[PDB]
């Protein structure tokens, strides 16, 4: 699901939805 990493992000829309990205490029 959206957290754990696996969803690499600039932008959230690197992920699924109910989903904000940040980290070390990676969303939830």
């Amino acid at each position: 699901g959206c957290p754990r990493i696996l969803m690499r992000c600039k932008q959230d829309s690197d992920c699924l939805a109910g989903c904000v990205c940040g980290p070390n490029g990676f969303c939830g």
